[PDB]
C-alpha cells in the first residue's frame, strides 16, 4: 500500500527528506507520484515516480522509478518592466531506474537484482562515477 | 581508476559477488565493463557496464550504469540429433540507471541525487516494487 | 602512473592549486586530464592536459601539455529576468607546451631540454614577456 | 631593451648556458632570436626565439617562445691528427611555448598563468612526463 | 591492476630485464605496453604489448602479445672523447603470440592451451627451431 | 631433424602429452606437423605445426608455430536417429607464435628473444591474461 518514503540526502550527516504521496498507480498508464514539499512553491518540490507495468509482448514486468531534484535560480527584487519574479527552476538533476523481470523468474532472482543495484549505488565506484563525473580509466 | 567492484546479492546472508574489470571507458562511445566469472562459461558471467559521457547539446553530463544478471537454463544429457548442449541463457534480469547532471550543478547536488537513489533502492517500497512486482495502491 | 599535480599561482604569497586527476591517458588518441575543482561549478575548474604519443613517422615521441586557467565572468542577478544566470566563462588563459624527443635521444638531452624550458619560464625575460606583454626590442 | 639570457642545463650541477642576442624582435613580424654559440661549429649553437604580437581581430596577445637544442654526430670518432669528418646535425630537441592573453586580462591573471607554467615545468610530474618519457596512466 | 613484467634473457646466467608499465590497456582498442628502458637511447628500449578483446561476432576472446627486442648499430665504434655518431636501429627481433578462446570455453582448456604454449617454447625442439635457425626435416 | 615433442598440460599434476611426428617439413611451402593421438579418432588429435622459412624480401627468417587443442563435443546416441554420430569437434583452442630473425641476427639475440617469449608465457601476468581472460587495466 502507499505511504510516504523517506530518503536521506548526501551530506556529512544525512538529512531525511520525506516524499508524501500525491498519486496512486492506476492501471499501467499512470505512475504513482510523491512530492517533497520542502520549498514554498511547487517548483521546489522534489519528485519521485514509480510505475510497475506488465509488458505482455516480452512476457515480463517492467519497474520504472524516477527521482527529480530541482534547484531554484537566484532571483532579484527588481525585474525589468514589471513585477518581482516568482521562483523558477534553474535546473534539475534526475535519476531514472528501470528493472525488467521475466515471468519465469525467481523471487531469489528479484532480490539478487535489487541488491546488486543498491549495493552498487552505495559503492565508491558509483560515487566516483556520479559525484566526480569521472570515467573508469 | 578502475578496479573490480563487489556487490552483495539478495539473500538472508549476503554473498559478495566480485566483478573483475574487462574494459576501460575509452572516449564516450565505449563504456567500461566488469565480468563476474562465477559460472564456467561466458553466458553465466554477470555484467556491469558504466559510461560517463558529456552531452554538449544539453550542456550536461550523463552517467549510464547497467547490471545484467543471467540465469542459465536446465539442460539434458541427450539432445536431439546430435551433441550434449552447451550451457545457454534462459533469461536475464537487467537494471538500467541513468543520472544526468547539468554543467551548473553543485557537488552537493550530485551527492544529494546519488544518495536519494541509493536510499530509495534500499527502501522497503523499492523492495515491494521490484521483488513483489507490485504497484503502489 | 596518474596522480594529482600541485601548481603554485603567482601572488604575494603563492597558493597551491591542486589538479586532482579526473581522466587518465591509457591510449594514444586522447590526452590525460586534471581538474582543479576550486570553483563550485564545472566551468570554473582549472584544467591540465598531457599527452605522450609515439609518432612513428618522424621516429619520435611528442609530449603535449596544456594549462587552461578560466576567469569566471562576474554573474549578477538579471536586470531583466530578475534571475541570475548559471555561471559562465568570460575568457580563459591557456598555455600550450610541446616537446619533441627523437628516437635516438639521450636521457641527458631530455633532461637538458626540460631544464631549458623550466629555467626560461622562471627567467625574468619570460616575466617581461608574458606578465608585461612586452617584446624584446 | 633586449638582453642575453642564461639557462641552467640538466646535470648534477647545472652549467649556465648563455644565449647572446644575435637579433632582436623586428616588430610584430619577426621574433627575437638568441644564440648560445658554445660549440665550434654553427651546428651546435642552441637557439631561443620569442615573439609578442597583438592579434587585433581576436583582441588578444600571443606570446611564442621556442628553445632549440641540437645534438651533433660525426661519421666516425675524432682523431685530432689528420683531416677529420665534419659533423652533421644528428637531431634537435625543441620546446615550443605559447601563451594567449585576451585584451581584457588582468596583470594578476598574467602572473598566475606564467606561474602555473613555470611551477609545472619544475614539477616532478613534468619530469616523469618529459625526462622519463612516460605518460600518466 | 597493471604491473611491470620481468623476463630472463638468454645467457649463461639469465639477466632479469624489467619492463616498466608506461601505458595500460586503453579498453578494447589500444593494447597495454611495457618499456624496458635499459639502453640510454630511446632506440634500445625493449617493448611488450598485450591486448585482450572479445570479438562478439565470433563469440570469442583474442589475446595478442608482442615482444620487440631492438639491436642498435653505430656508423663507427664509440670513442668516448669527442662528438660521436648517434646510433641507428640496426634491426628488431619480434615475437607475436595470439590465443583465441571461444566463448563456451573451459578455464581448464585455457590452462591447457597456455601450458602447451609455454612448455613448447621451453622445449629443445623450439630451441633447435628458433635459436639454431633449423627446421624439422 | 624431426622427433616427437612432449608438452605438459596444465593441472594439479601435469600430464605429458606426446605429439608423435606425423609429417615432416622438407620444403619451404608446407610446415611440419605433429599429432597427439590421445583420442581414438583423427578429430581428437592435438596438433603442432612448425615452419621455418627464409624470406629473401626482408632478408630474414620467419618461424611460425601453432598448437591446436580441440575439445571433442560430447556425442550421445541420437535422440532422433537412435544412431550415435561419428565424433565431432565442438571447438578448438589455438596458439599462434611467430618469431622473425633478420639476416644480421646474433645467436645471442635469438637466445634472448626465445627466452623472453618462454619466460613471459610462464609469467603470472600471462596467466592472468589467458587463463583468467583478464586485461591489464
Ligand atoms: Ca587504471
Amino acid at each position: 500500500q502507499i505511504a510516504n518514503v523517506v530518503l536521506a540526502d548526501g551530506q556529512a550527516a544525512p538529512a531525511d527528506k520525506t516524499f508524501e504521496p500525491q498519486r496512486g498507480q492506476n492501471g499501467v498508464t499512470d505512475p504513482a507520484e510523491w512530492w517533497e514539499k520542502s520549498s514554498p512553491t511547487l517548483n521546489g518540490y522534489r519528485r519521485l515516480t514509480a510505475l510497475v507495468r506488465r509488458n505482455a509482448a516480452s512476457k515480463s514486468v517492467k519497474v520504472k522509478v524516477a527521482i527529480y531534484d530541482p534547484t531554484l535560480a537566484v532571483t532579484a527584487p527588481s525585474t525589468a518592466s514589471g513585477i518581482q519574479p516568482s521562483p523558477t527552476v534553474a535546473f534539475t538533476c534526475p535519476v531514472f531506474i528501470e528493472f525488467t523481470l521475466p515471468d519465469a523468474c525467481t523471487i531469489q532472482n528479484r532480490k539478487d537484482i535489487l541488491a546488486y543495484a543498491k549495493n552498487f549505488l552505495a559503492s565508491a565506484t558509483a560515487t566516483d562515477l556520479v559525484v566526480n563525473t569521472a570515467p573508469q580509466y
